[PDB]
């Protein structure tokens, strides 16, 4: 069921016009396309390419002066058996009291007998987050020292190896949510924003969670303001009784507020080899990446 979002949840863009104009003109299309190209390789957990993609993410952010921790652990999967998973946790201020967290998964789904590239799922999301760090590096500098800072979290082992279920899915997220819960490190997450299945044409977004509906409406407003300045995806509706499972689930279950940036319906190529370079709509990709960059600045800088 879709419900119209009530007025109480409206939360318009607050950046001054000049800063909104200035920040909305920051981009690096070439870097975004280069990041996509680097990441868009088969990258099943435990493979050489999986390590190559992790190294690229880690080095890219370390080169931009982010603190980067790799959370490594072993778990058992159907088919593959024992695997070494590696969540990537990048922060501007590793000593922050609070974080906005932007996140996605960097593994690609294991598909017997075929290469699966997972362009929308989630090579493009991963590239959008690296590109965000590159494009906004000047504006983000103060967040290296502030009490509220930014974390980019690249989950490992999101995908099932045999059949999606509670014991065969979201390996990295389940591990990390349990670890941080045990360590009292979940309360510091203001909100976990999860990007998934982005880069295909004509995505439609809805608000899934009432406690983040107001911040959903800030993204909606960012999109409206960009349109007005002539520079739609986010619907002003909430989807109730939606039970879409993803990396956020183990955080959601432990009281962490979630903003789930995933289109409904999913792209038509979902979990087929057609989720490749050819499905990427670059106009939609540049657009969504810009909207997300501005959302991050709205939240963090205000
Ligand atoms: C085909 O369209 C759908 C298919 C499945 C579901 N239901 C669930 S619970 N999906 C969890 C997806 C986990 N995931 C995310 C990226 N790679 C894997 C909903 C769909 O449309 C609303
Ligand atoms: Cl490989
Ligand atoms: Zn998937």
């Amino acid at each position: 069921e879709l419900v119209d979002i009530p007025k109480i949840s409206y939360n318009p863009s607050e950046l001054s016009e000049p800063r909104f104009l200035e920040y909305s003109n920051l981009s690096d299309k070439l870097h975004l396309r280069e990041a996509i190209d680097k990441i868009l390789i088969p990258r099943v957990v435990g493979t050489t390419n999986h390590s190559i993609v992790r190294e690229y993410i880690v080095q890219s952010l370390r080169d931009l002066d982010w603190d980067v921790e790799v959370n490594s652990f072993h778990d058992h999967a159907p088919i593959k058996g024992k695997l070494h998973f590696h969540n990537i946790i990048a922060t501007l201020n590793p000593n922050a009291e609070r974080y906005l967290v932007l996140s996605c998964h960097y593994d690609s789904k294991y598909m017997p007998g075929v290469e699966f590239l997972g362009a929308t799922d989630s090579a493009v999301p991963c590239a959008m987050l690296l590109n965000l760090a590159q494009v906004l590096q000047e504006q983000l500098k103060p967040l290296k020292k502030s009490k509220l800072s930014l974390m980019l979290l690249f989950f490992d082992g999101e995908e099932a190896f045999e059949e999606w279920g509670p014991k065969d899915s979201i390996y990295g997220a389940r591990h990390l949510a349990k670890k941080w819960h045990h360590e009292g490190k979940l309360d510091r997450i203001d909100m976990l924003v999860l990007l998934d299945l982005l880069g295909a044409p004509d995505p439609a977004f809805y608000s899934f969670f009432e406690n983040t509906e107001s911040w959903y409406m800030r993204i909606q407003s960012v999109e409206t303001r960009l349109a007005k300045l002539q520079l739609r995806y986010f619907q002003s509706q909430a989807m109730r009784s939606s039970f879409i499972e993803d990396d956020h689930i183990p955080f959601l279950r432990r009281n962490v507020p979630i903003l789930h940036l995933i289109p409904v319906p999913f792209p038509s190529v979902w979990h087929t080899p057609d989720d490749n370079a050819s499905v990427i709509d670059y106009a939609t990709t540049d657009n969504l990446a810009l909207i997300i960059r501005l959302f991050a600045l709205e939240y963090l800088l205000a």
